[PDB]
C-alpha cells in the first residue's frame, strides 16, 4: 500500500541565519528500490546566500529499500502517514532544527518541511558557499518511547579538501497508533544524496538519493546477534 | 611489515566517576582478517562498580580488514607505531576521555591506554551495571590536519530494552612523517566488540572484535564517487 513508483511533491519554508526562503520540489521515486530524484526550485529568497547542501537532507524516508525482512515503520504508516523532527548540530556551531510531514495522495507523496538554522559562522564554508556536497552516511535506527529514533553523523565536502561534520538526531512518528505497527529491531540506514545538476542560476537543483535499510553484515557476531 | 598473526598485550589504567581501576589483557589477532580476541583481567578496583562495557571500545585499529584498496594508515605506520586520543559523550551527560599508545615488538602489539570518565549519572545504566553490550557501529574516517580523524555513534543495549547512545571523536596519529604515508580518501570502518565469556567471578572478560575498512557499497553513486 505504497505503489512501486510515485510522484513526490515537497514544500519547504524556513530561515537560515535569519534569511527566509521557500522552496518547492517536484519529483519521482521507487519506494521499494530506494531510489528517487527531486527537482527543487527556490521559489522565494533565492539564489540563496548560503550553501544549498545544508537543505539537501531535509528534502524522504518512505523511499528506502528495506533488507533482511526488517519491518518498515514508514511504509507501514500509510495511509495515515508520518512526521519527523530533526536536530542537526555542526561541529563549528551551526544549529538546524526541522519538522516535516509526509502524506500519500493516490500515487503522490506530499512533504511539508520547516527548517530553521542559526549560529552558522558568517565566514564558515556553508555561509561562504565553499562546500561540495555530502559523503554517504549511515544512520542508526531504534525504538524509543514507542516511536522510531534515528541518529547519524554526516560529512560535508569543502572546497579546500576538508570535511565539515555534523550530528543528526531524528524522531520519526507514525500517524498510526503503536499497537497497529510492527516495530523493527535496532538497525541501520545508508543514505547517499547527490546534486546532479544546478541551473536557473542556483535556483533549480536536481537531487538524487538512494537509501537502504539493513543490519550490519560486514562484521558477523560470534553470539548470533544482528 | 606487520605479521599475519600477532599477539596483543594491553595495559589500561584510569577511573570512572572516581572509581579507580586497572586492567591487563593478553590476546591475539589477524591484522589482515580484521579479527581479534583479548582476555581482559581487572587487576585493581575490582569488582567494578560500573559496567565494563564502557571500557570495551578502548581495548585495536591495526587489526582491520581493508577492502577496495583503501590505504591502511595504521599498517603503514609500522615499525614506528601510532597513538590515538578519543572523547566519548554519552547522551545522558557521561563523558569519557582516553589516550593510547600502540607499538609493535616482533609480532607482539603493545597497547598502553589511559581512560578517564566523569559525570556519569549515578542512577544511569552504566553505574547501575545494567547494560548488555554494544551494537555494531560504523566509524567515518577522513584526513584532517595531516592526521587521521574518526567519528562514530555507538549504542549500548540496556537490560530494560532501551539503548543508551554516545558520540566518539578520535584523532589517530602516525609516528611516521606524513610524506612517508599514502593517505586514504574518506571511508568507513565497521566495528563489533562482543563479550564472549565472563569468569574468575567477574574479573576476567574474554572480548572479541572484528573490524572492516570500506566505502559505502550499498548505495551506488550517480556521480562516480566512492
Amino acid at each position: 500500500a505504497i505503489p512501486e513508483n510515485v510522484r513526490i511533491k515537497a514544500f519547504m519554508e524556513g530561515a537560515i541565519n535569519n534569511h527566509h526562503f521557500k522552496c518547492e520540489a517536484e519529483g519521482e521515486g521507487k519506494p521499494y528500490e530506494g531510489t528517487q530524484l527531486e527537482r527543487i526550485r527556490v521559489t522565494e529568497g533565492g539564489p540563496l546566500p548560503f550553501s544549498f547542501d545544508i537543505l539537501s537532507p531535509h528534502f524522504s524516508v518512505a523511499i528506502t529499500k528495506y533488507l533482511s525482512g526488517i519491518p518498515d515503520y514508514f511504509k507501514q504508516s500509510f495511509p495515515e502517514g508520518f512526521s519527523w523532527e530533526r536536530t542537526t548540530m555542526y561541529e563549528d556551531g551551526g544549529y538546524v532544527t526541522a519538522h516535516q510531514d509526509t502524506s500519500l495522495d493516490g500515487n503522490c507523496l506530499v512533504y511539508k518541511i520547516k527548517v530553521i538554522g542559526s549560529n552558522l559562522p558568517a565566514n564558515g564554508p556553508v555561509m561562504q558557499n565553499k562546500t561540495r556536497g555530502w559523503e554517504p552516511c549511515t544512520e542508526m535506527r531504534y525504538v524509543r518511547g514507542g516511536v522510531l529514533c534515528g541518529q547519524s553523523l554526516m560529512a560535508l565536502k569543502c572546497a579546500d579538501g576538508n570535511h565539515l561534520t555534523c550530528q543528526l538526531r531524528t524522531t520519526y512518528r507514525s500517524k498510526k497508533p503503536a499497537k497497529k505497527l510492527q516495530m523493527p529491531a535496532f538497525h541501520f540506514s545508508d543514505h547517499r544524496p547527490e546534486i546532479l545538476k544546478v541551473s536557473e542560476n542556483g535556483n533549480l537543483m536536481e537531487q538524487y538519493e538512494m537509501s537502504v535499510g539493513r543490519y550490519c553484515e560486514s562484521v558477523p557476531s560470534k553470539l548470533g546477534h544482528n
